[PDB]
């Protein structure tokens, strides 16, 4: 429930990721920077990332899964405007196959239009 928890919950999420992908952790940092770098393996740790938070599958986005698990994860404060993104962003990934580009794809706007945005 805490944002305590929400940080606990995103370190959990990052380490899980961080040790499938291999990435380097300052790939990772820039995420929260804009700075979508085009490197695979950081595409495939918001893959992963996305999947722990039941947001995609198989690279396409379950809406109202992704709702649920960001209103759970994230203080109201923040889950309002990750919400808003998400409809804005709602088909931004429509048509990309492979599944670590969809999650990039998706990713990068979100960013673009949350100006609370955050990521673990």
């Amino acid at each position: 429930m805490t944002v305590e928890q929400m940080m606990k919950s995103g370190e959990m999420i990052r380490s899980v990721c961080l040790g499938k992908t291999k990435v380097a952790e300052e790939l990772v940092n820039g995420l929260r920077e804009s700075k979508f770098a085009d490197v695979k393996e950081l595409k495939c740790y918001v893959n992963c990332v996305m999947e722990m938070m039941q947001t995609m599958k198989k690279g396409k986005l379950n809406y109202d899964a992704s709702v649920k698990q960001i209103d759970t994860i994230m203080p109201d404060e923040l889950a309002g405007p990750m919400r808003a993104a998400l409809d804005i962003c709602r088909t931004v990934a429509d048509g990309i196959k492979n599944n670590c580009d969809a999650a990039y794809v998706l990713l990068q706007c979100l960013s673009k239009n949350n100006p609370k945005f955050i990521f673990p």
